[PDB]
């Protein structure tokens, strides 16, 4: 009825029923069988032909392909990660010359069909045009699955600065991109000659002192310009593809780059099933409460952005500076103790293991979270075993760009009941956005919140969400107590965001936050809460929470 | 949506937003519950007044009856949507409409019953069951009840008690019109108004301006509720839900003929209610002030709305109303039948009703089909029936058109129509303009009838074939022949079991709304439409419960197959006709052809090639796939080079789904 309401439609965007290929189709296995030589030949023969319905300017569609490649990959926003070359449905201001020219590539996708997506095709056509000009490129990596539903003065210098900084491009990369896309040295020579007749953009490279320094350096040294343009272009097209394990094809370079957030490759033999049991029995008698383990294992695995597929638990970054310094992770609490205890466990295990079986800290954090979940569930009457797939390695400090990780800090985490100052939208909207980023669905988000409440995973262990009298137990008490109409909620006297579900002859119980009551208030979410809050829905809730938790933990596992 | 195609309406209620997950059939769960225990629990929660919403006369019966009526009171025949169905009354604009006031409470009074069962009793079943049980709790034996209303998890895209001027004669026509859109005649409307208003009262009493916002705009401190009254204590003795303060009968917690004896006992004057105004009261000395106060105190006066008084003044209503005032057993009978029709209107055929309370009697408005009285055909006979159909002289265009005409009348909004029943032969559907009788349809019917006679005469025993099966079997045989001509060897699955109804079984009047005003798959842009052709195509596809890939592949198959209306060349982008290929896709995306509106402006376009010749001609439906970005992405999947067998398989799957849409008995 009332507009500006909570939009649950965002959670289930791009379902599996609108996908023509169905659920029996993985793009990786298809594009791994493609022949990039024939693809390059087809792209070139399209490049050197003049379609009658689109006059081929100078008989060479190269620069048009370059423009579409640079325009599909120019909509990447670091603060959110949406958009981008492949991680954003750029299809479905502009002059409409960016999709009518997308029809020029139809004779190429006609041959391949499902073995080559449009997102891969546009970027690869741009790259092949760039290589066909005469320039040589760093490399290319396929694997961009296409979605099926739309989701002169120095003033120009600072405007370009902000516009390119929103794309995670420093000054050298911005200068390289600007000098390249508009190009030999046919640019810097004419630009630095006769001042371009002293009469907008692309001239500020000679005005801004930091830009002018780099440009005048490149004036007599085209080698730096070539290397910097190759690196900047490769960063530009592959910005939102995630870990290096998602790159496919034989054109992917062997080198590893810092902006990809690299993690070391596995060097030892992973843990089997007896060693996993030994670890889960060792860090269940190590003096660590279920709350600490669950909160730590969620802190590492809730820094994942499903748009550009960066973050996650892989790499063991929770032990390193950008992740441990965040307010939400609470360095002033029990994160250092948990990290030190896990390091001690890892050192003890690696020094006494059969053969060359070794466990990594990144793996051990998630294994500890799984062990804590199992212990809590067993302390609730059930007997389960949460699945756990090893194969994580811990990155060192030198491989983590501190500035690049500042955009992953959560301004508001609904699952952990965190809320930082200066938020655009209210508490529930940020929870919805975070759940959408984690590629979660409405039932998965509901069950995950309802479990994390009773597991004591709240920020600073606040009682704002624990709707149960017995913590350290995975039960559906949150739902069955939220739906109870025997308590009358009201805003707290302290005028804060908290509430008060006071009843029982005037007594006050279940002090609740906003992201807690939004589940019982919103009818669409109350439906799911009633599904999980029934009398016989106790084991179904546990199984669903285990499934959601395992899905969240293994979000970043793209190598498997 | 009405200014740009909204493809998200095709994938409404996805499976990823369903908490119960896949492989969960509601029929199995709800068929194994204790109905007696459910009724006992409901009757237990009816008589226990809660302190957060007090009960009038210590009984939640009338509130449950009103909630059940309003849940099933949104059904509309033309679209078919609304009604109980998926229980949209919980999460929709429906929960926040001003005429659904205080019905958000009646869905929380039933929570203690829902939690005791869980997935074994959907909300939609409960909402309409409680009221039904309420009807039995007062002393009125209802017709029956059938569980099985599956529960959805996403909202979809889809009467004045004061007349503005409350003139009973001028409000009777409004009542008749608004009940005509629910397929209720005069006698059923009068029975529903009289019976439903025997139980209960009207709550509105106060300034009527001190009511809070709707639940969709209420603060989270109210926890999903709305209309929080601030006048007085707010709820119970001074609740405000509608504004009018009338108590109809002397015993609003029992069934009796006291509504008629009150309506036809006093003359009525007009007065202003404490909340709002414009209600009728007794005339001579305020009548007799003998009406129970819901929570105790002074007796009220006999009062009626303007809606209720219309039944006395309208000459059509007055005669039957007086007859019921004389004989009450007829009133009870018509009320039972009308209520049963009301709560089960949009539940589909009788094969979907579950539980022990479902009656054994058949009713005309259900469009009954005769029970199977023979052994169905196996696999040896089907392989011979297909050969006989193929060698009967019927071209694939006629067979496909007949099968689609039989099976495209279905609408998933209320699950009526479908290829079952075999009603393409019968009067309401054989004469529709879209099911072109000025052509080769009667010939197809005659050929299928003679094939049926030949097969049944030489029966191998107790195995016989029905015409309803024969239409779909001919469609599948034609598609098999087309695919074999195109080069692929496939076998379209066929599941026999359909039966042929008679002309007395079908109702001609109630099928005037199933007529397709615009069928996107066979162009037929019929006169009198509220939207362009493409939006009507999306509406038709959403009615068939089709997705976007299925709709695209079905359109692209029906074009080249020859299913078009009047066999127009308006959309057949293939050169070799009567063949199942993706030539509608590989030629729609052909960029060497320029599309311009035809000189004879009628909504059709001309596709000229580069040599200045009119190569293809298409319509808005045919050309919307090559222009809309979301749809063009699907066309490029079936329009590729290697995706010929994938296209054929997808088309066969879509055909199977459409044929077996209205098959709930299997
Ligand atoms: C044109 C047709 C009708 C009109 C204009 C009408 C009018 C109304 C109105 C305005 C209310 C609100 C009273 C309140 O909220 O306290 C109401 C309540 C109610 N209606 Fe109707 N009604 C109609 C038909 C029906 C039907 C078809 C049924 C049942 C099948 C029914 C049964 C009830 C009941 C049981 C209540 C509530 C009684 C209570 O809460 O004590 N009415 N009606």
């Amino acid at each position: 009825w009332w507009p500006n309401r909570l939009n649950l439609k965002v959670l289930h965007q791009n379902p599996a029923v609108a996908d023509p290929m169905g659920a029996a189709f993985d793009y990786a296995a298809e594009v791994a069988t493609i022949d990039v030589d024939a693809l390059t030949r087809d792209i070139e023969e399209v490049m050197t032909t003049s379609q009658p319905w689109w006059p081929a300017d100078y008989g060479h569609y190269g620069p048009l392909f370059i423009r579409m490649a640079r325009h599909a990959a120019g909509t990447y926003r670091i603060h959110d990660g949406r958009g981008g070359a492949g991680g954003g449905m750029q299809r479905f201001p502009d002059n409409a010359s960016l999709d009518k020219a997308r029809r020029l590539l139809w004779p190429v996708k006609k041959k391949y069909g499902k073995k080559l997506s449009w997102a891969d095709l546009i970027v690869f056509a741009g790259n092949c045009a760039l290589e066909s000009m005469g320039f040589k490129t760093f490399g290319f990596g396929f694997g961009r699955v296409d979605q099926w539903e739309p989701d002169d003065p120095m003033a120009a210098a600072v405007d370009i600065r902000e516009t390119f900084r929103r794309m995670a491009m420093n000054d050298v990369e911005t200068a390289a991109l600007i000098v390249g896309g508009h190009t030999d040295n046919s640019f810097l020579e004419i630009l630095y000659g006769y001042e371009w007749e002293l009469t907008a953009t692309d001239l500020s490279l000679r005005v801004d002192p930091i830009y002018e320094r780099i440009t005048r350096r490149w004036l007599e040294h085209p080698e730096e310009l070539a290397d910097e343009f190759a690196k900047a272009w490769y960063k530009l097209i592959h910005r939102d593809m995630g870990p290096v394990a998602r790159y496919l094809g034989p054109l992917v370079p062997k080198q590893t780059l810092l902006w990809q957030d690299p993690v070391p490759a596995v060097s030892h033999d992973l843990v089997g099933e007896a060693e996993i049991a030994s670890l889960k029995s060792q860090i269940r008698a190590s003096g660590l409460t279920v709350s600490q383990l669950v909160s730590t294992a969620w802190a590492a695995a809730s820094s994942f952005r499903g748009s550009d597929k960066r973050g996650g638990a892989n790499g063991g970054r929770i032990r390193l500076q950008p992740q441990v310094g965040w307010e939400v992770n609470d360095p002033d609490g029990d994160l250092r103790k948990v990290i030190r205890t896990l390091e001690e466990i890892q050192e003890s295990f690696n020094s006494a293991a059969p053969g060359n079986i070794k466990v990594s800290f990144a793996d051990l954090v998630v294994l500890g979270g799984c062990a804590a979940i199992e212990k809590a569930a067993k302390a609730a009457g059930h007997n389960i075993t949460v699945p756990f797939t090893p194969g994580r390695t811990d990155a060192s400090q030198e491989q983590t760009d501190v500035e690049s990780f500042a955009v992953l800090e959560p301004k508001a985490d609904g699952f952990r009941n965190y809320l930082g100052k200066g938020n655009p939208l209210p508490a529930e909207y940020m929870l919805l956005d975070k759940a959408n980023l984690l590629t979660l669905s409405a039932p998965e988000m509901t069950v995950l919140v309802g479990g994390l409440r009773v597991l004591g995973a709240n920020y600073k262990r606040l009682p704002l969400g624990v709707f149960t009298e017995a913590s350290e137990s995975l039960t559906n008490d949150f739902f069955v107590n939220l739906l109870d109409m025997g308590i009358t909620w009201e805003p707290s006297p302290a005028d804060d965001g908290t509430y008060q579900g006071k009843d029982g002859s005037g007594k006050v119980k279940w002090t609740g936050s906003r992201v807690d009551l939004v589940f019982g208030s919103n009818s669409e979410l109350r439906a799911l809460v009633e599904v999980y809050g029934a009398d016989d829905a106790q084991p179904k809730f546990v199984q669903d929470f285990v499934a959601a938790w395992d899905k969240v933990m293994n979000l970043d596992r793209f190598d498997v």
